C-alpha cells in the first residue's frame, strides 16, 4: 500500500517536490500546470503561479468537480491561499487538516480528474 | 495518514506530478533537483537530468544515508537506471518493487534527508 520513508538526518531547510502550480480556469478547468508541466487544453485563463517556500503545503484544499474539475482552491499551512479558480459546477469536496504530498490525475482538452495523495491529520 | 483520493471523471490521459529529477553529486548528494528545481548546494558534478517517459516511475532504489544522503541509485519499470550518484558513505537502503509518487526532504549546503512517498506493491 501507499507508505512514505525518511532518509537522512535532521538538518537543512525542507522542500518538497510539488514546488509550483498554476491552473487555466474559466467556468470550469481547463488544465492544471504543476512545477512547470502543462496537464490539460488551452482554454481558459492562465493563472499566475503558486509557488512553495520552504516548509510549506497544502494544508486545506477546496475540490469542485463532477465528470471533469470544476474548481480549485487550497490554503497552506503558512496561511497563503490559491483561487478559487474555475466555476459552481460539479459539486464540492474538502479536504481539511491535510498535508497535501502529490496531484497527479488525467488530462485532455480539459482536466479531467485529479488524483490527490496527502496525509490526514 | 497518508492516503489518497480520486476527484473527477474517466476521460483524459493519465499524468504523474513526478517529471525529473537529477543531483550533484561528489562523495555525497550535494543536491536534488525535483521537477526543474534545485535543492541543496554548489558542490560535487551535476547528473543528466532524468525526465520520466509517459507512464515511466521509479521501481526500485537503492539509497544510502546515515546524517545525510550519502548515494542514491535507481531504476524505472522501463528498465533505465540512474546512478549510482555519491560515495559508500551511510548505510544502504532498498526500495523494492515500488511505485515512488513523491520525494520531498531537506537540504541546505548538502542534502540532508529524503522523504520518499510510494507504493509498495
Ligand atoms: O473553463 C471552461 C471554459 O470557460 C469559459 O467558457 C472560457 O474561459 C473558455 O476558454 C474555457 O474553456
Ligand atoms: O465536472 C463537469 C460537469 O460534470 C457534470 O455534468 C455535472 O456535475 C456538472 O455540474 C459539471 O460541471
Ligand atoms: O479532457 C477533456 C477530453 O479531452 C479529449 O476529448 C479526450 O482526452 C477525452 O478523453 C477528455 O475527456
Ligand atoms: O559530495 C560531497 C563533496 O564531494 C567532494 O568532496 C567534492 O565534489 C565537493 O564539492 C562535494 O561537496
Ligand atoms: O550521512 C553522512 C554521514 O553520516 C554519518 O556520519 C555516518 O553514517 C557516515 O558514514 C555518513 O557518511
Ligand atoms: O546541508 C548541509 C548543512 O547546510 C547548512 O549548513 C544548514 O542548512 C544545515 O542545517 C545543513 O545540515
Amino acid at each position: 500500500g501507499l507508505t512514505h520513508r525518511k532518509f537522512g538526518g535532521s538538518g537543512g531547510s525542507p522542500f518538497s517536490g510539488l514546488s509550483s502550480i498554476a491552473v487555466r480556469s474559466g467556468s470550469a478547468l481547463d488544465a492544471i500546470i504543476i512545477d512547470g508541466v502543462h496537464h490539460g487544453g488551452s482554454g481558459g485563463n492562465l493563472s499566475p503561479t503558486f509557488t512553495f517556500g520552504s516548509g510549506e503545503y497544502i494544508s486545506n484544499m477546496t475540490i469542485r468537480s463532477g465528470d471533469a474539475i470544476d474548481n480549485i482552491s487550497f490554503e497552506t499551512n503558512m496561511g497563503r491561499r490559491f483561487g478559487p479558480y474555475g466555476g459552481s459546477g460539479g459539486s464540492a469536496n474538502t479536504l481539511s487538516n491535510v498535508k497535501v504530498i502529490q496531484i497527479n490525475g488525467s488530462a485532455g482538452d480539459a482536466l479531467d480528474s485529479l488524483d490527490i495523495y496527502y496525509e490526514q491529520y
